[PDB]
């Protein structure tokens, strides 16, 4: 069907795949138990993204939703990806600063809410109500970011310098990249329809690769994953 955005879905497919393979090869060679746990989690992240990117490329995960007097193209496949990838990334961060079980539960719960309401909003047929779900989803995102910035950064002060320094960089990459998603959603096809789907796809691809492969390289190349 040659939709304008396929080139970005194809490029995201390739980068997510390359990233996954490389992390897989690199993780299989490691013998430290703790480093292996980080490797399995981190490898799974782009592996999942890969499948969803490839599916969308082949014409799946796309549904037309009515609102604003138009049949708007909505890629729901993105939420099936993010439902599992975002909490795994949070787990990597939590294991890094040795966060408590209660903290992890709250972050994942908040993450599930962010993705769930995000998807409900992306499927809502009442234009103005789309933004109510988006508002609720962004709020949950802000809760998560608050915890990583105020809770975790504090927690990282119990760890060695290199562990705290690695966490700060990953914390900063996450805060910057994650905060951008709601904005893209708002001005894109899911929201105000200002930015075209092809460009929107290009934007999500850059953020996704960065948030997963970029994040992954930073973490797995560090000495912080060793027990
Ligand atoms: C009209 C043009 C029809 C052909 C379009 C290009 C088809 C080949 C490229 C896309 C393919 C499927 C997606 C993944 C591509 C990975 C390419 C190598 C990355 C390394
Ligand atoms: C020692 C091994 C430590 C790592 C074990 C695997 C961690 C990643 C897989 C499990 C994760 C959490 C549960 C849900 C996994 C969903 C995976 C994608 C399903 C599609
Ligand atoms: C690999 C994917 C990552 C790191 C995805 C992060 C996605 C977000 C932080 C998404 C946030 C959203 C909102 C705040 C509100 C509207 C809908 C979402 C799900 C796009």
């Amino acid at each position: 069907t040659g939709r304008p955005e396929w080139i970005w879905l194809a490029l995201g497919t390739a980068l997510m795949g390359l990233g996954t393979l490389y992390f897989l090869v690199k993780g299989m060679g490691v013998s430290d138990p703790d480093a292996k746990k980080f490797y399995a989690i981190t490898t799974l992240v782009p592996a999942i993204a890969f499948t969803m990117y490839l599916s969308m490329l082949l014409g799946y995960g796309l549904t037309m939703v009515p609102f604003g007097g138009e049949q708007n193209p909505i890629y729901w496949a993105r939420y099936a990806d993010w439902l599992f990838t975002t909490p795994l990334l949070l787990l990597d961060l939590a294991l890094l600063v040795d966060a408590d079980q209660g903290t992890i539960l709250a972050l994942v719960g908040a993450d599930g809410i962010m993705i769930g309401t995000g998807l409900v909003g992306a499927l809502t047929k009442v234009y103005s109500y789309r933004f109510v779900w988006w508002a609720i989803s962004t709020a949950a995102m802000l809760y998560i970011l608050y915890v990583l910035f105020f809770g975790f950064t504090s927690k990282a002060e119990s760890m060695r310098p290199e562990v705290a320094s690695t966490f700060k960089v990953l914390r900063n990459v996450t805060v910057v990249l994650w905060s951008a998603y709601p904005v893209v959603w708002l001005i894109g096809s899911e929201g105000a329809g200002i930015v075209p789907l092809n460009i929107e796809t290009l934007l999500f691809m850059v953020l996704d690769v960065s948030a997963k492969v970029g994040f992954g390289l930073i973490l797995l190349r560090s000495r912080a994953i060793f027990g």
